[PDB]
């Protein structure tokens, strides 16, 4: 449900084939918040419960609203926590395909972490989904250093954070349908593109 630590808890002798690392929005609970559980259930349907590990970004990422105003759209402590999880995935399961996502502050966190990542680990992330991306205008709909064909941004009309503001309006809270269908669809397609099946 809202906390999943499958990568931290998982046995290195029985690594999943796919590892999903997700950062929640501001003030959301657990480490998956409101959208992460919907994406997770559809990934487990596609790959099986033993086939995918779901890992939210917890620890030092407190998802504090005020940190949206900091230079990268989140805190340096939160970026170190998400980088640490990508590096743990790479060490624990070197053959797994990675996928990532984030909502709102979590989308800025996912973009900042991927930008800073060692390229050999960044290149293992087959697809990333971003909802209510707070750096959408500033980054021109891209994650720095990461290919456009592996990125999918869900930015609703009237969601002001997608257009350079930090005002929260009703369209910012309306990504439930996307998390239920097109966002897991995109991640599954990008994993199968490189792993076959």
């Amino acid at each position: 449900r809202t906390t999943r630590d499958d990568l931290i808890n998982g046995n290195s002798a029985s690594c999943a084939d796919v590892i999903f690392i997700y950062a929640r929005g501001s003030t959301e609970t657990g480490n998956l918040g409101t959208l992460g559980p919907s994406i997770a259930s559809n990934l487990e349907s596609a790959f099986g419960k033993d086939g995918v590990w779901i890992q939210g970004v917890g620890g030092a990422y407190r998802a504090t609203l005020g940190d949206n105003a900091l230079p990268r759209g989140t805190s340096s402590a939160a970026i170190r926590e998400m980088l640490g999880l990508f590096q743990q995935a790479n060490t624990k399961c070197p053959d797994a395909t990675l996928i990532a996502g984030g909502y709102s502050q979590g989308a800025a966190l996912a973009a900042a972490s991927i930008e800073d990542l060692d390229s050999a680990i960044r290149d293992k992330i087959a697809g990333t989904v971003l909802f209510g991306y707070t750096k959408n205008l500033q980054n021109r709909g891209r994650i720095p250093n990461y290919p456009a064909d592996r990125t999918k941004v869900f930015c609703n009309t009237g969601d002001l954070v997608c257009t350079g503001s930090l005002i929260v309006a009703a369209p910012h809270l309306a990504y439930g349908p996307d998390a239920r269908g097109p966002a897991p669809e995109f991640l599954i397609e990008k994993v199968r593109a490189v792993r076959g099946s």
